[PDB]
């Protein structure tokens, strides 16, 4: 629905290590864990941070590539998570100094 557009951001390191989910891709990650379990067993929303984001990636080195090169973000595409859909923007993380920390994903949901 349009009530439902909200902003879902996931956030990881240069190492690709997730360290933060918004609150709202939580909520739909909860939401949608049949969904979610059947594309990826194990799946729980809550235990994500930490985990490295190549276990959900079917060719990990693609996706590294992308976050390894920040020069060449922002990125965006649309992705298939098991039956959802998602329009996804990466863009690149920096600190204060303007070194690049890793990247942050913004996911609408197109399902
Ligand atoms: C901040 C953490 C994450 C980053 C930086 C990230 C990075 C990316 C990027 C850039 C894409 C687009 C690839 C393309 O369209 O060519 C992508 C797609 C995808 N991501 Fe993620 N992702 C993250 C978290 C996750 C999580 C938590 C899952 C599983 C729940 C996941 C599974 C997928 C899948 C299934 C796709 C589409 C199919 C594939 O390319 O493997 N990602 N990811």
């Amino acid at each position: 629905a349009v009530e439902g557009m909200t902003t879902n951001l996931m956030m990881a390191d240069k190492e690709g290590i997730i360290q933060y989910l918004n609150p709202a891709l939580l909520q739909l990650l909860t939401h949608r864990e049949p969904e979610l379990a059947q594309a990826f067993p194990g799946f729980k929303a809550a235990e994500l941070v930490g985990k490295n984001i190549d276990i959900f990636h079917k060719n990990p080195a693609h996706q590294r590539s992308i976050i390894s090169n920040p020069e060449r973000l922002p990125f965006t595409s649309m992705i298939k998570v098991g039956s959802l859909e998602f329009n996804l923007t990466c863009i690149a993380m920096r600190d204060t100094k303007g070194e690049y920390i890793g990247p942050a994903l913004q996911l609408v949901d197109i399902t």
